[PDB]
C-alpha cells in the first residue's frame, strides 16, 4: 500500500479498543517483553520514523510519574496529548500498529528485528 497518503489511525484504535477493552488469554507470538526504561526508547525509536513520512505526524512522548514511565501520543496538528499508552500495555500497541503500518510499509525495509521468538 501506500503510506505517504495516511493519515488516520482508525483501523489502530477499532483494534487497540477491541484489545485493551477485551483482554484475552492466548499466545499468537505477541511481543512478550519486560518492559524497562531501555526498552521504551527502542519501540519509540522505530515507531516515529514509520510514521514520518506520512501525514500521521504523531511525537511521541515519554513521560515518568510516581513508579510509572508512559508513551503520551502528541498530535503535531494540535500539539496535544491524544493517546496515553501505559508501558505495560504499549508492547499491544506496539503490535496493534505495526500490523497497520507494516501492511503500507514495504515488509522488507522494515528491518525491525525483536528476536524473541
Amino acid at each position: 500500500l501506500n503510506i505517504e497518503r495516511l493519515t488516520t489511525l482508525q483501523p489502530v484504535w477499532d483494534r487497540y479498543d477491541t484489545q485493551i477493552h477485551n483482554q484475552k488469554d492466548n499466545d499468537n507470538e505477541v511481543p512478550v517483553h519486560q518492559v524497562s526504561y531501555t526498552n521504551l526508547a527502542e519501540m519509540v525509536g522505530e515507531m516515529n520514523k514509520l510514521l514520518e513520512p506520512s501525514q500521521v505526524h504523531l511525537k511521541f512522548e515519554l513521560h515518568d510519574k510516581l513508579n510509572e514511565y508512559y508513551v503520551k501520543v502528541i498530535e503535531d496538528s494540535t500539539n496535544e496529548v491524544i493517546r496515553e499508552i501505559p508501558p505495560k500495555r504499549w508492547l499491544d500497541f506496539y503490535a496493534a500498529m505495526t500490523e497497520f503500518l507494516g501492511l503500507f510499509v514495504d515488509e522488507k525495509k522494515l528491518e525491525h528485528h525483536h528476536h524473541h521468538h
